[PDB]
Protein backbone atom coordinates (compact mmCIF):
# COMPACT_ATOMS: atom_id res chain seq x y z
CA UNK A 1 0.00 0.00 0.00
CA UNK A 2 2.82 2.51 -0.11
CA UNK A 3 3.09 3.37 -4.00
CA UNK A 4 5.93 4.79 -5.96
CA UNK A 5 6.30 8.03 -6.90
CA UNK A 6 8.85 8.76 -9.76
CA UNK A 7 7.46 11.80 -10.78
CA UNK A 8 8.67 13.62 -7.51
CA UNK A 9 11.60 11.14 -7.42
CA UNK A 10 13.03 12.04 -11.02
CA UNK A 11 12.23 15.69 -10.51
CA UNK A 12 14.63 15.71 -7.25
CA UNK A 13 17.08 13.47 -8.75
CA UNK A 14 16.95 16.32 -11.45
CA UNK A 15 18.00 19.28 -8.80
CA UNK A 16 20.68 17.62 -7.02
CA UNK A 17 22.41 15.81 -10.30
CA UNK A 18 24.77 19.14 -10.61
CA UNK A 19 28.29 19.65 -10.13
CA UNK A 20 28.31 20.44 -6.15
CA UNK A 21 31.98 20.21 -5.04
CA UNK A 22 32.74 22.38 -1.84
CA UNK A 23 33.36 25.49 -1.96
CA UNK A 24 31.45 25.73 -5.68
CA UNK A 25 28.58 27.41 -6.34
CA UNK A 26 26.56 25.03 -7.94
CA UNK A 27 27.02 22.89 -4.21
CA UNK A 28 25.37 26.07 -2.58
CA UNK A 29 22.47 25.32 -4.72
CA UNK A 30 21.87 22.01 -4.01
CA UNK A 31 22.49 22.89 -0.24
CA UNK A 32 19.65 25.39 -0.56
CA UNK A 33 17.63 23.11 -2.09
CA UNK A 34 17.97 20.44 0.22
CA UNK A 35 16.48 23.15 2.82
CA UNK A 36 13.68 24.06 1.06
CA UNK A 37 12.70 20.04 -0.27
CA UNK A 38 12.74 19.27 3.67
CA UNK A 39 10.42 21.97 4.94
CA UNK A 40 8.30 21.00 1.86
CA UNK A 41 8.13 17.63 3.05
CA UNK A 42 7.18 18.61 6.91
CA UNK A 43 10.65 18.42 8.69
CA UNK A 44 12.07 20.90 10.94
CA UNK A 45 15.57 21.52 9.12
CA UNK A 46 19.03 22.55 10.92
CA UNK A 47 21.72 23.42 8.97
CA UNK A 48 25.45 22.41 10.88
CA UNK A 49 27.76 24.90 8.90
CA UNK A 50 31.42 25.77 9.66
CA UNK A 51 34.94 26.36 7.46
CA UNK A 52 37.62 24.03 7.45
CA UNK A 53 40.96 23.62 5.34
CA UNK A 54 41.00 21.02 2.73
CA UNK A 55 43.76 20.88 0.40
CA UNK A 56 44.60 22.84 -2.13
CA UNK A 57 42.07 24.92 -1.55
CA UNK A 58 42.62 25.85 1.94
CA UNK A 59 39.40 27.17 4.02
CA UNK A 60 36.29 26.25 2.18
CA UNK A 61 32.65 26.61 4.02
CA UNK A 62 30.50 22.97 4.93
CA UNK A 63 27.14 22.70 6.01
CA UNK A 64 25.71 19.14 6.70
CA UNK A 65 21.92 19.40 5.82
CA UNK A 66 19.90 18.04 8.94
CA UNK A 67 16.01 17.19 8.50
CA UNK A 68 13.79 15.95 11.94
CA UNK A 69 10.50 14.78 12.50
CA UNK A 70 9.49 14.49 15.98
CA UNK A 71 12.50 16.62 17.86
CA UNK A 72 11.70 16.03 21.05
CA UNK A 73 11.09 12.05 20.48
CA UNK A 74 13.14 9.85 22.91
CA UNK A 75 14.82 7.89 19.94
CA UNK A 76 15.85 8.46 16.30
CA UNK A 77 16.01 6.26 13.25
CA UNK A 78 18.57 8.38 11.11
CA UNK A 79 18.67 7.76 7.64
CA UNK A 80 21.82 9.08 5.69
CA UNK A 81 23.77 10.00 2.28
CA UNK A 82 26.53 12.82 1.17
CA UNK A 83 25.36 15.83 -1.08
CA UNK A 84 28.97 16.47 -2.30
CA UNK A 85 30.41 15.87 -5.58
CA UNK A 86 34.07 14.72 -5.48
CA UNK A 87 36.71 17.01 -6.57
CA UNK A 88 38.37 16.26 -9.67
CA UNK A 89 41.41 17.98 -10.95
CA UNK A 90 40.49 16.68 -14.13
CA UNK A 91 36.55 16.33 -13.63
CA UNK A 92 35.05 19.90 -13.10
CA UNK A 93 31.73 18.71 -14.19
CA UNK A 94 31.58 15.37 -12.43
CA UNK A 95 27.83 14.97 -11.16
CA UNK A 96 28.27 11.49 -8.77
CA UNK A 97 25.18 10.40 -9.91
CA UNK A 98 25.14 7.05 -7.73
CA UNK A 99 28.06 8.99 -5.47
CA UNK A 100 25.08 10.06 -4.23
CA UNK A 101 22.82 12.30 -6.01
CA UNK A 102 20.50 9.09 -6.10
CA UNK A 103 21.12 8.27 -2.82
CA UNK A 104 20.23 11.96 -1.20
CA UNK A 105 16.87 11.56 -3.71
CA UNK A 106 15.94 8.64 -2.61
CA UNK A 107 15.69 9.69 1.12
CA UNK A 108 13.43 12.75 0.30
CA UNK A 109 11.54 10.15 -2.32
CA UNK A 110 10.94 7.99 0.60
CA UNK A 111 9.80 11.03 3.19
CA UNK A 112 7.39 11.69 -0.43
CA UNK A 113 6.11 8.06 -0.49
CA UNK A 114 5.50 7.97 3.51
CA UNK A 115 4.38 11.46 3.62
CA UNK A 116 0.98 10.37 4.16
CA UNK A 117 2.29 9.06 7.45
CA UNK A 118 5.21 11.04 8.36
CA UNK A 119 3.03 14.12 8.19
CA UNK A 120 0.07 12.87 10.32
CA UNK A 121 -0.04 9.71 12.87
CA UNK A 122 3.70 9.74 12.82
CA UNK A 123 3.65 13.18 14.82
CA UNK A 124 1.40 11.79 17.26
CA UNK A 125 3.65 10.39 19.28
CA UNK A 126 7.37 11.00 22.01
CA UNK A 127 9.18 7.29 21.22
CA UNK A 128 11.04 7.59 17.94
CA UNK A 129 11.86 10.69 15.38
CA UNK A 130 13.10 10.40 11.93
CA UNK A 131 16.46 12.26 11.09
CA UNK A 132 17.03 12.53 7.17
CA UNK A 133 21.24 13.48 7.30
CA UNK A 134 22.85 14.99 4.27
CA UNK A 135 26.16 14.89 4.94
CA UNK A 136 28.61 17.50 3.24
CA UNK A 137 32.05 16.68 1.88
CA UNK A 138 31.96 12.99 2.04
CA UNK A 139 34.67 13.22 -0.40
CA UNK A 140 38.55 13.50 -0.56
CA UNK A 141 40.17 16.32 -2.10
CA UNK A 142 43.66 14.71 -2.27
CA UNK A 143 44.34 11.20 -1.30
CA UNK A 144 41.44 9.47 1.54
CA UNK A 145 43.44 9.95 4.81
CA UNK A 146 41.99 10.50 8.24
CA UNK A 147 42.23 13.94 7.92
CA UNK A 148 41.25 14.08 4.15
CA UNK A 149 37.66 12.75 4.01
CA UNK A 150 34.68 12.79 5.67
CA UNK A 151 34.60 16.09 6.91
CA UNK A 152 30.92 16.69 7.43
CA UNK A 153 30.13 13.83 9.04
CA UNK A 154 33.43 14.34 11.88
CA UNK A 155 31.72 17.71 12.22
CA UNK A 156 28.27 16.14 12.78
CA UNK A 157 28.94 13.38 15.06
CA UNK A 158 31.06 15.62 17.61
CA UNK A 159 28.76 18.15 17.63
CA UNK A 160 25.70 15.47 18.33
CA UNK A 161 28.18 13.88 20.72
CA UNK A 162 28.95 16.93 22.80
CA UNK A 163 24.26 16.82 32.09
CA UNK A 164 27.44 14.63 32.66
CA UNK A 165 25.64 11.15 33.04
CA UNK A 166 22.65 11.86 30.72
CA UNK A 167 22.25 10.96 26.85
CA UNK A 168 24.49 13.05 24.51
CA UNK A 169 22.27 13.81 21.71
CA UNK A 170 23.86 11.09 19.65
CA UNK A 171 23.56 8.71 22.10
CA UNK A 172 19.29 9.32 21.04
CA UNK A 173 20.42 7.40 17.92
CA UNK A 174 19.13 3.82 17.50
CA UNK A 175 20.81 3.35 14.27
CA UNK A 176 22.83 5.15 11.57
CA UNK A 177 21.23 3.91 8.13
CA UNK A 178 23.71 5.34 5.22
CA UNK A 179 23.44 4.64 1.72
CA UNK A 180 25.92 5.55 -0.41
CA UNK A 181 26.74 3.88 -4.34
CA UNK A 182 23.48 3.28 -5.19
CA UNK A 183 21.40 4.06 -8.82
CA UNK A 184 24.17 1.29 -11.04
CA UNK A 185 22.21 -1.97 -12.39
CA UNK A 186 21.78 -4.69 -9.92
CA UNK A 187 23.60 -3.62 -6.38
CA UNK A 188 24.38 -6.06 -4.00
CA UNK A 189 24.46 -5.18 -0.25
CA UNK A 190 25.73 -7.61 2.48
CA UNK A 191 25.69 -7.35 6.38
CA UNK A 192 28.95 -5.19 7.23
CA UNK A 193 27.64 -5.05 11.60
CA UNK A 194 26.61 -7.84 13.57
CA UNK A 195 24.55 -5.85 15.91
CA UNK A 196 22.71 -4.97 12.39
CA UNK A 197 22.25 -8.11 11.07
CA UNK A 198 18.60 -8.12 12.64
CA UNK A 199 17.92 -5.26 10.41
CA UNK A 200 19.43 -6.26 7.14
CA UNK A 201 17.48 -9.39 7.67
CA UNK A 202 14.74 -7.30 7.24
CA UNK A 203 15.64 -5.95 3.91
CA UNK A 204 15.91 -9.24 2.52
CA UNK A 205 12.60 -10.67 4.06
CA UNK A 206 11.16 -7.07 2.40
CA UNK A 207 12.34 -7.90 -0.60
CA UNK A 208 10.99 -11.66 -0.84
CA UNK A 209 7.46 -10.17 -0.26
CA UNK A 210 7.76 -7.61 -1.86
CA UNK A 211 9.19 -9.98 -4.94
CA UNK A 212 6.68 -12.70 -4.31
CA UNK A 213 3.67 -10.55 -4.52
CA UNK A 214 4.96 -9.67 -7.51
CA UNK A 215 5.84 -6.19 -6.87
CA UNK A 216 9.52 -5.98 -8.28
CA UNK A 217 11.30 -5.91 -11.47
CA UNK A 218 12.85 -8.85 -12.49
CA UNK A 219 14.81 -11.57 -10.72
CA UNK A 220 17.62 -9.87 -9.26
CA UNK A 221 18.23 -10.44 -5.20
CA UNK A 222 19.95 -7.27 -3.89
CA UNK A 223 20.08 -8.12 -0.52
CA UNK A 224 22.17 -10.70 0.67
CA UNK A 225 21.80 -12.88 3.38
CA UNK A 226 25.49 -12.65 4.05
CA UNK A 227 28.35 -10.46 5.83
CA UNK A 228 30.80 -8.67 4.49
CA UNK A 229 34.49 -9.59 3.99
CA UNK A 230 35.62 -5.66 2.50
CA UNK A 231 35.73 -2.71 4.19
CA UNK A 232 34.43 0.56 3.09
CA UNK A 233 35.42 4.02 4.50
CA UNK A 234 32.96 6.33 4.54
CA UNK A 235 30.68 8.84 6.42
CA UNK A 236 29.08 5.93 9.52
CA UNK A 237 33.18 5.78 10.62
CA UNK A 238 32.48 9.06 12.72
CA UNK A 239 29.35 7.36 14.43
CA UNK A 240 30.58 3.99 14.71
CA UNK A 241 33.29 5.60 16.89
CA UNK A 242 30.68 7.05 19.10
CA UNK A 243 29.23 3.40 19.50
CA UNK A 244 26.32 4.45 16.98
CA UNK A 245 24.81 1.39 15.37
CA UNK A 246 25.40 1.21 11.67
CA UNK A 247 23.57 -0.20 8.84
CA UNK A 248 25.90 0.51 5.69
CA UNK A 249 23.79 0.08 2.37
CA UNK A 250 26.80 0.52 0.00
CA UNK A 251 26.22 -1.54 -3.02
CA UNK A 252 29.60 -4.17 -3.56
CA UNK A 253 30.85 -4.21 -5.71
CA UNK A 254 30.80 -1.05 -6.32
CA UNK A 255 28.89 0.59 -9.85
CA UNK A 256 31.75 0.16 -12.55
CA UNK A 257 31.73 3.62 -13.46
CA UNK A 258 32.74 4.62 -9.81
CA UNK A 259 35.05 7.77 -9.57
CA UNK A 260 34.77 8.62 -13.62
CA UNK A 261 33.19 10.53 -15.57
CA UNK A 262 30.25 8.31 -16.97
CA UNK A 263 29.22 8.14 -13.26
CA UNK A 264 26.69 10.13 -15.07
CA UNK A 265 22.13 9.95 -15.85
CA UNK A 266 23.25 8.03 -18.59
CA UNK A 267 24.57 5.13 -16.31
CA UNK A 268 22.08 4.69 -14.05
CA UNK A 269 19.62 1.72 -14.05
CA UNK A 270 16.26 2.55 -13.33
CA UNK A 271 14.71 -0.57 -12.25
CA UNK A 272 17.32 -1.47 -9.42
CA UNK A 273 16.51 2.54 -8.41
CA UNK A 274 12.56 2.02 -8.25
CA UNK A 275 13.38 -1.92 -6.75
CA UNK A 276 15.49 -0.54 -3.97
CA UNK A 277 12.99 2.47 -3.32
CA UNK A 278 10.11 -0.35 -2.73
CA UNK A 279 11.98 -1.99 -0.33
CA UNK A 280 13.57 0.42 1.69
CA UNK A 281 10.13 2.91 1.66
CA UNK A 282 8.72 -0.33 3.32
CA UNK A 283 11.51 -0.66 5.51
CA UNK A 284 11.51 2.71 6.94
CA UNK A 285 7.44 2.69 7.23
CA UNK A 286 7.71 -0.64 9.23
CA UNK A 287 10.50 0.35 11.70
CA UNK A 288 8.67 3.39 12.57
CA UNK A 289 5.19 1.45 12.45
CA UNK A 290 6.06 -1.29 14.65
CA UNK A 291 8.93 0.83 16.85
CA UNK A 292 7.35 0.82 20.69
CA UNK A 293 10.38 0.73 23.02
CA UNK A 294 13.87 2.21 22.78
CA UNK A 295 16.07 0.35 20.12
CA UNK A 296 19.43 -2.03 21.21
CA UNK A 297 21.55 -2.26 19.31
CA UNK A 298 25.04 -1.03 21.15
CA UNK A 299 24.46 -3.75 24.35
C1 LIG B 1 12.06 9.06 -14.85
O1 LIG B 1 13.26 9.09 -15.55
C2 LIG B 1 13.59 7.95 -16.31
C3 LIG B 1 14.92 8.20 -17.03
O2 LIG B 1 14.78 9.19 -18.02
C4 LIG B 1 12.51 7.60 -17.34
O3 LIG B 1 12.90 6.35 -17.85
C5 LIG B 1 12.63 6.17 -19.24
O4 LIG B 1 11.28 5.83 -19.42
C6 LIG B 1 10.93 5.75 -20.81
C7 LIG B 1 9.42 5.58 -20.97
O5 LIG B 1 8.99 4.45 -20.26
C8 LIG B 1 11.72 4.61 -21.47
O6 LIG B 1 11.41 4.59 -22.84
C9 LIG B 1 11.50 3.27 -23.41
O7 LIG B 1 12.64 3.10 -24.23
C10 LIG B 1 12.84 1.73 -24.57
C11 LIG B 1 14.10 1.55 -25.43
O8 LIG B 1 15.23 2.17 -24.84
C12 LIG B 1 11.62 1.14 -25.30
O9 LIG B 1 11.75 -0.25 -25.22
C13 LIG B 1 10.26 1.55 -24.72
O10 LIG B 1 9.23 1.38 -25.69
C14 LIG B 1 10.25 3.00 -24.24
O11 LIG B 1 10.26 3.86 -25.36
C15 LIG B 1 13.23 4.79 -21.26
O12 LIG B 1 13.98 3.66 -21.69
C16 LIG B 1 13.54 5.08 -19.79
N1 LIG B 1 14.92 5.50 -19.71
C17 LIG B 1 15.79 4.92 -18.89
C18 LIG B 1 17.20 5.45 -18.89
O13 LIG B 1 15.43 4.00 -18.14
C19 LIG B 1 11.18 7.49 -16.62
O14 LIG B 1 10.08 7.28 -17.47
C20 LIG B 1 10.92 8.76 -15.81
N2 LIG B 1 9.68 8.56 -15.10
C21 LIG B 1 8.74 9.47 -14.95
C22 LIG B 1 8.98 10.81 -15.53
O15 LIG B 1 7.70 9.19 -14.31
ZN1 LIG C 1 32.85 8.92 -4.08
Amino acid sequence: QWRDDEVHFNRTLDSILVPRVVGSRGHQQVREYLVQSLNGLGFQTEVDEFKQRVPVFGELTFANVVGTINPQAQNFLALACHYDSKYFPNDPGFVGATDSAVPCAILLNTAKTLGAYLQKEFRNRSDVGLMLIFFDGEEAFKEWTDADSVYGSKHLAAKLASAQLAPRNIDRIEVLVLLDLIGARNPKFSSFYENTDGLHSSLVQIEKSLRTAGQLEGNNNMFLSRVSGGLVDDDHRPFLDENVPVLHLVATPFPDVWHTPRDNAANLHWPSIRNFNRVFRNFVYQYLKRHTSPVNLRF
